[PDB]
């Protein structure tokens, strides 16, 4: 995340991070058995990691739990990463408490301006490389399609949007990637791409939630 802020530990509950030896990407936790990440992020050997703050040191609240399977979306195109979505189910059920915590999905789509929290433990720098031991945030709004369009002609697909700003100096990042974007308590989006991080009329794009929830629905409760 580059041009936010600490978050504080455990105050973003349904972030995890994803670790092969070493966080790699993030992840969103949907319910006790399941996060939801990016496609992009796919690799084999995944231990999902609750309840991190500090993912350098163990503060006490984690819990480190191996995935049994990982699901990739059946469209997932890694050309253009339309699709960037993946489903993760933990060999043991997470132990919920008030710092590891599920994010609710949404019915429906979020309007243009809704703010929205983007997390991660991504770069912090926009040119060069930095990164945190702890979760950073971001507040950031939902783009208009338009504005999004406009910034990434023909690249955008209509399960895609962007959130953040056209002045740059606030985006996600590498190692932000499959993270959560969540507006009005719902999971939105999930990190996804951009141009580099907090350029100029290249804002970040998310994967588009609320298209994948039926598809999110049938799989787990077929696996």
């Amino acid at each position: 995340i580059v041009g936010g802020y600490t978050c504080g530990a455990n105050t973003v509950p349904y972030q995890v991070s994803l670790n092969s030896g070493y966080h790699f990407c993030g992840g969103s936790l949907i319910n006790s058995q399941w996060v939801v990440s990016a496609a992009h992020c796919y690799k084999s050997g995944i231990q999902v990691r609750l309840g991190e703050d500090n993912i350098n040191v163990v503060e006490g609240n984690e819990q480190f739990i191996s995935a049994s399977k990982s699901i990739v979306h059946p469209s997932y195109n890694s050309n253009t990463l339309n699709n960037d979505i993946m489903l993760i189910k933990l060999k043991s059920a997470a132990s919920l408490n008030s710092r590891v915590a599920s994010i609710s999905l949404p019915t429906s789509c979020a309007s243009a301006g809704t703010q929205c929290l983007i997390s991660g433990w991504g770069n912090t720098k926009s040119s060069g490389t930095s990164y945190p031991d702890v979760l950073k945030c971001l507040k950031a709004p939902i783009l208009s399609d338009s504005s999004c369009k406009s910034a990434y002609p023909g690249q955008i697909t209509s399960n895609m949007f962007c959130a953040g700003y056209l002045e740059g100096g606030k985006d996600s990042c590498q190692g932000d990637s499959g993270g959560p974007v969540v507006c009005s308590g719902k999971l939105q989006g999930i990190v996804s791409w951009g141009s580099g991080c907090a350029q100029k009329n290249k804002p970040g794009v998310y994967t588009k939630v609320c298209n994948y929830v039926s598809w999110i629905k049938q799989t787990i409760a077929s696996n």
